[PDB]
């Protein structure tokens, strides 16, 4: 997260870190046994870390649970990042408490101009490189589809939306991939892609979760 703020320990209780010997992507806990992330975050050998603030210090509220199965969306296209969404099933259920909690799926899609909360342990510089140890947060608005399409002509599908600031300075970044965009208490986006981070006229591009709720519910009901 570039241009954000320190969240506060366990104030984003649905945020997970995906770990394959190191933190590599975020995700969101949607019930006691399932996490949503980005398909471009796929790797073998995932451990899900819940209740994290400082990813480099064991502080006492963490739960570390290995993935039993990963399921990348059937229509994921790694070239275009269309359908950039994956489910991860935990080997055992998480214990839900004030520090570890699930986020609701949307029933309706979110509106342009809504201010959303984006969070992660990704790079904090626009260029140059500096990764935080504690969770960072950013408030950012949903942009109109026409502004999104103007910023990335020929690249935006109906399964993407843009959020952030056309002047630059505030954005998600590498390492935040797979993490949540929460608007009005619902998971509306997944950190997916962008040209750089926090560059002028190059806002963040997010997977549109509300187009996937049927697939998520059917997959969880069968696995
Ligand atoms: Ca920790």
């Amino acid at each position: 997260i570039v241009g954000g703020y320190t969240c506060g320990a366990n104030t984003v209780p649905y945020q997970v870190s995906l770990n394959s010997g190191y933190h590599f992507c975020g995700g969101s806990l949607i019930n006691s046994q399932w996490v949503v992330s980005a398909a471009h975050c796929y790797k073998s050998g995932i451990q899900v870390r819940l209740g994290e603030d400082n990813i480099n210090v064991v502080e006492g509220n963490e739960q570390f649970i290995s993935a039993s199965k990963s399921i990348v969306h059937p229509s994921y296209n790694s070239n275009t990042l269309n359908n950039d969404i994956m489910l991860i099933k935990l080997k055992s259920a998480a214990s839900l408490n004030s520090r570890v909690a699930s986020i609701s799926l949307p029933t309706s899609c979110a509106s342009a101009g809504t201010q959303c909360l984006i969070s992660g342990w990704g790079n904090t510089k626009s260029s140059g490189t500096s990764y935080p140890d504690v969770l960072k947060c950013l408030k950012a608005p949903i942009l109109s589809d026409s502004s999104c399409k103007s910023a990335y002509p020929g690249q935006i599908t109906s399964n993407m939306f843009c959020a952030g600031y056309l002047e630059g300075g505030k954005d998600s970044c590498q390492g935040d991939s797979g993490g949540p965009v929460v608007c009005s208490g619902k998971l509306q986006g997944i950190v997916s892609w962008g040209s750089g981070c926090a560059q002028k006229n190059k806002p963040g591009v997010y997977t549109k979760v509300c187009n996937y709720v049927s697939w998520i519910k059917q997959t969880i009901a069968s696995n």
